[PDB]
């Protein structure tokens, strides 16, 4: 039986992040300022600014809108798009209609919008168009419009959870909408 | 003292290979053309498509991926596996958890997932099950989540190295999972 | 002129031999079944088990590992050692850097392990210490690491030679280790 | 009818042997000390080591050697030659294609090397120069490489028979090549 | 008491010999030119080359050849035979299996071969046929093997004893084998 | 003075001898055939056969042997003996050692020696005991062995003399051994 | 015419010869005791001794010797000689060349030697000198050397006669050598 | 009766004696000198000269001679003659077969010769012829022949007797042979 | 005295006488011829034949023979006697033994022999008796044989003397023997 063995030689280091999240990133205190109202959002960036983990809560609102939670520094122009998103609820009926992510300029001009949610089924066209960011410190908020009737008399905690991933490539040419596989 | 002599006669001579690493082989510019980001990849094949060699950073994200980084040229319909993986980091805590090296088709289908580190050891069942590859071009891509948390604040070139061999047995039936001896 | 004539009769017989060289010998399927892949290998024992000689096609890999090529019986327990390499190269480069020989166990064991050529010249301590074999089968299997950059684009057959003499002693004590004379 | 006589006195004496075959001469354990492997050789010193006899089994190898089957202590410098060989065998085809039997140092240079048998036939220049030996102690080994193919599958004991002679002239001038008469 | 008296007259006169024992006869110095071996030969010309007398060594050899020890002149073409040979020895055993005396020609073939002891024992035939010998210069060359085993270890100088008789006729007609009766 | 004469009368007749010399006596070729030899012996039967006279030439050899040189025809039994041999030489130094006078029988077996000298003497022992001859044929030959180192180079005809007489009493009884009176 | 006469007496008597012939005389065994060979010789005393008559006959031999053919008793020490020979031949040729008659002691020693024929006439010197005898018993033998050649082939008995005279004077003082007178 | 008477006177002289026997006559030792041999003969002149008496023996010899037993003085030329001679013996047989009697000269040539008896008688013819005898001295010899076998083995004195008459004559002519008278 | 005278006449004539001596009678040249030897007999016949005187010498011979001294014729046949003979000697011893006187016929026979003296003394019967003579010639002789040992040495002429007488009667009757008386 004849092998023939091929070697590749993987050597890795670490770059600064291109973009990453933050609360009040580079001291600018007007960028991410409502991660922590006390009784209904408490949001906090991952371990290096990998990401963001937020528990929310929605009150029988017909816009329930969180602003500012968190803000996103992008240190180098690159190109971004929403990879992928996931949707699951615990209770019986829907809770969650609508559910969309802005990210919005420092004077408050929605630069993009993410529609991670509409009409209460994940947005088919998961892996959307990469489009450009500038170098900057902006400002993300999130809108969740309810089923109303739905919502539970008692308080609780996982109504529902959304799991969104954003692709950021540092690159002069726009790259195709690659999605992201399981490791 | 009686001694018996047996005499081999081994004579060498020259295949084309039956697998090989290149940039966009075959002049296929979908195949193997992101070996050269600026400043967070540069991957080069080996001496004669032996192997690729491939600097890469990792930036603080929680999916660090490099999509078609190589090309795979198989010229003859064979058998391929994973034979070994070695990993190695310099840093006092273990950057990489997850690493895995996609070979997928020209449209971006899996074709087969090999996971290199699976939560920051190397896979235990190193000589993988040998698979069937048809002659083609196909992509090669590389998916590294870190432990975040551990990555340092000031760069560098040398956090950890990752070494692997792949197997490629040009036979008609699927050999054995044969390891690769130490020279 | 005296001259005194000492007369020396010497009647040569026959033994089984000790050890000797073979594809499946003594019915077993699993002990040299690879001297006959279509394109990459062709081995063949020589008359009567007295050596083997194979055409080995090396393919611009960085290993490449010919497995049970030929299987070895030694009928008696008896003391082995590599006795004389000579490898001549008709190419302007060296393709051979690594060229290693190994005898294994029936479960993929190296029993043996015989370092034909070294970083591109032959073993320069040719007579190996005599190591003890229990009587059985074995595999024996060779792995050839080329220079790359040096195999020629167009095919060949000849584009090196290895000759390898083994030395088997079917003695109880281990015998120097004895240099095989011209004839 | 005339008859002249010439009378002719021959008065016989002794001398100790110039050289003579011997296992371990002079209680060097290192001069002649493989004369009885069990099952492949047994040699023996002929009366008063006046010559040496061996059986030898070759046993299917490309080269069959047989190492330090007898010692050859020269007590005087003189000049030595091989005088006459006869080779015959019993099979139907010529088992031995090449004999050669070798004198060498304590520490196993080649002093003198003789062709017994070439190609399957006597060495036709039967009468080899006489070439000087100094006083000492010397190896005696026998290399035998035969036709494979024409070893029997059933072992014996008279394959072949070969016959030497050593011509001895314990002369300060190197004598002519003087050939043995027939008694 | 009647006596009849009968007288004869014999008038003995003088001829050059028609053969006789030299060395180096005639000035030809590759006639017999080794009678001054200085350790293991000694042979002289009796007075007048009636004969010759040689003082041999045998020394544990299988055969103990004494070359060119005494030339023979013929002066005339005549007929040459072997008288008689005695032989006796001091030793418990016979130290002599075989003794011959051979004539050779100028270029070393042999033109009679004389048998002086066959096995031990005195040649039965003892007055061998008259044959023809031309005039010129012979070498004449003693061979004696040895029954080993019976050397004496201390060396001697009468081991043994042969006397040899060769009868030459210079007629024309070949002489009846006469023997040659006791003085 | 007176003086008494005494006659006696003695009238003598002629009788066939009772032996006589001859070359080949009554037709035998067998008896006396070696009597003339061309440069070595010359052998004459004296007028009527009384005796013989010849002409030796003695060559440098231990023993000179002259067979058959006449025939001794002894018509009636009768005693012979040896009456008176006379030896002088004319050289320096005794040329003759031994020299005796042979009859033999037709078969070549001595009836009687006669040792003419002995150690350069004549015998002492003159008149020989009388013996008795049957009547027949004989052979008669002489041998004599010279002192070698006195011959002379150049050749000579009377080196010495030699005159024998034998005396035949052709009567029943043994005669006393009376020698011969000089007339 | 006057005449004186004158008278002579004689008166004869008779006297014992002085010396006589005889075989076997007074008893003596060994003094005449070959007078009767039965076909060479035959001699008998004449009638009371005064003489001998003998038959003999000569044989082809260098010397025809006679010996104690009679026997001569001298009863009286006296003085004898040879007085006259007469020798008559009827042959053609002269058969006698010598003739001498010896008187021998009892011992064989030659008291007197008288030569009868000398080459062939007779002794010219007759009458011999007297010499003396003593009294005793001798031996008389008769040698007779013929010419060879002359002898005839058929046998005969007058082939020749010889007739001797002694006289012997019984007195004191030598006589002249008287010759005898014709009665 | 007429008577005439016739007176005859004879006067008687004396003459010396013409011839006369004597010992010795005239001093002449050589002429009559063996008259007294003392066992053999014993002859002595008569009275005066008158004659001769002799004593003599004969002694089986063939001749008995009787050499100068007297002498004869012829004192004057006479002629001389034998007148008579008478022989008688007292043996049974004749004795005597020849008797001469012989008158010699000085010198022993015989002058006459007397031939007494002739074979057994006395000579017919008794008045033998007158010869001259000069004057001188001449022996006288007597030789007897006897018949042998006649003789006596007894010796005797009168075997026989011979008387013997001379008759001279001294005158000038020669007388008639006148024979003696008996007075 | 008466005388008576008585005349007696006597005439006497003269006649021839009878018988006389003579020298050669009657011319008969052998009757009587030796009367005259020239020293030894001379006789003469006295005067007219009347008688015979003679002298004799004799001579020392044994037999003293005087032949033919004288003739007697008687010329008439008669009577003749010897008458008287007379013998005297002058010397001391008788000097003739014997005398005897013969007479003879002419043939030498003897008619009538006269013994004149036997034995020394005359005859005794002197007057002999007459005896016949016949007419003729006679020749008369004397024989004297004398004593030897009484001649003397020195010559004589008479030594004796002898004288005889014979009577012749010329008558026919014999006559008495008648004596011659003295004158
Ligand atoms: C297996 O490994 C082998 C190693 O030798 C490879 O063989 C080499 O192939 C080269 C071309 O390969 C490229 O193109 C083919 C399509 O044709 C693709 O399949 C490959 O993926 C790859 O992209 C070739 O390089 C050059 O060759 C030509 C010169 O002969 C040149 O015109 C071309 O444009 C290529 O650039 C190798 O050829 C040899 O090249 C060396 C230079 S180098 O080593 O290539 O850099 C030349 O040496 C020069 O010689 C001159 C004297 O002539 C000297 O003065 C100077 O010092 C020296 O540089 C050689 O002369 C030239 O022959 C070729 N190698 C050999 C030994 O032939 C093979 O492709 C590998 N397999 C695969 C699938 O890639
Ligand atoms: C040492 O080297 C020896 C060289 O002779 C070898 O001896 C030979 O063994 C052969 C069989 O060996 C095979 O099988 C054994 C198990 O039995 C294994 O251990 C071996 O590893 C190996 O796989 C044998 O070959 C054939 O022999 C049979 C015929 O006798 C046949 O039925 C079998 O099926 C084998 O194929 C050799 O036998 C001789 O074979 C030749 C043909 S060939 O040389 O084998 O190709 C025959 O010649 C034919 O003869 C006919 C006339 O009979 C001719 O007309 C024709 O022209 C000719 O081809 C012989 O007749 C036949 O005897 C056998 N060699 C000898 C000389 O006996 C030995 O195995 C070696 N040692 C080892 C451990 O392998
Ligand atoms: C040339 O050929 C010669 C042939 O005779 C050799 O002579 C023999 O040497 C023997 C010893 O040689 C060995 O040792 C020397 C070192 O000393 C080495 O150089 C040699 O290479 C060799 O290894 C000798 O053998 C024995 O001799 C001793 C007895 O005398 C004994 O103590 C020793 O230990 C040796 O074993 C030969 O001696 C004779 O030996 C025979 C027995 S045998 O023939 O050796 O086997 C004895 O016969 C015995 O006698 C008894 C009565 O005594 C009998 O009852 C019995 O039946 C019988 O066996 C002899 O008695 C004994 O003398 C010796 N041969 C002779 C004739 O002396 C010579 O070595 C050769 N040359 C070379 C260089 O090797
Ligand atoms: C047959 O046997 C014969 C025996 O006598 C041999 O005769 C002798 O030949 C000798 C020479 O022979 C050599 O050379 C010839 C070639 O010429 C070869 O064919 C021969 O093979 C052989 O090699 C000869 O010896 C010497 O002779 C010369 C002197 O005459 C001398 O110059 C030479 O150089 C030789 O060396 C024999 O001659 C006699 O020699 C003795 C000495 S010896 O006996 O030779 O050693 C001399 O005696 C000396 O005399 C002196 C007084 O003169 C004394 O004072 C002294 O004491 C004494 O030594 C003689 O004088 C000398 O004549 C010669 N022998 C005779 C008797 O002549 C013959 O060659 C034999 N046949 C063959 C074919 O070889
Ligand atoms: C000298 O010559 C003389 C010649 O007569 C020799 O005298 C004869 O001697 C005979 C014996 O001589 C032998 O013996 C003596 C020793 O005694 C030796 O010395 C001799 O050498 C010799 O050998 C003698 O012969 C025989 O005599 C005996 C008889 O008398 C007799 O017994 C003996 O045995 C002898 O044989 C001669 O004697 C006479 O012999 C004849 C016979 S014959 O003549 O001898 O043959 C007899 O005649 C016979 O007589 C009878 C009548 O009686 C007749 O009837 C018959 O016809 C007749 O034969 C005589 O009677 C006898 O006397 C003897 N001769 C004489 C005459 O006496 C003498 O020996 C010589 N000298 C020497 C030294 O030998």
């Amino acid at each position: 039986d004849v092998i023939y063995y091929y070697q590749g030689q993987i050597t890795v280091g670490n770059v600064a992040p291109p973009m990453y999240f933050a609360i009040q990133p580079n001291g600018n205190a007007k960028i991410g300022n409502n991660s922590n109202v006390p009784s209904y959002i408490n949001a906090q960036p991952s371990s290096g600014g990998s990401g963001f983990t937020a528990q929310v809560n929605i009150t029988n609102a017909t816009y329930n809108y969180y602003f500012n939670f968190m803000g996103l520094a992008v240190s180098k122009t690159g190109y971004i798009y929403l990879a992928k998103v996931a949707y699951s609820y615990t209770a019986t009926n829907n809770p969650i209609q609508n559910a969309t992510l802005y990210i919005m300029n420092q004077q408050g001009q929605i630069v993009y919008k993410y529609k991670l949610i509409v009409n209460g089924v994940v947005n088919s066209t998961l892996p959307s168009t990469p489009l450009q960011i500038n170098s900057g410190s902006y400002i993300v908020s999130l809108l969740i419009v309810p089923y109303q009737g739905t919502l539970p008399k008692t308080p609780s905690n996982d109504l529902a959870t959304i799991t969104v991933n954003f692709g950021f490539s540092p690159m002069t040419a726009s790259p195709p909408p690659i999605p992201l596989p399981s490791p």
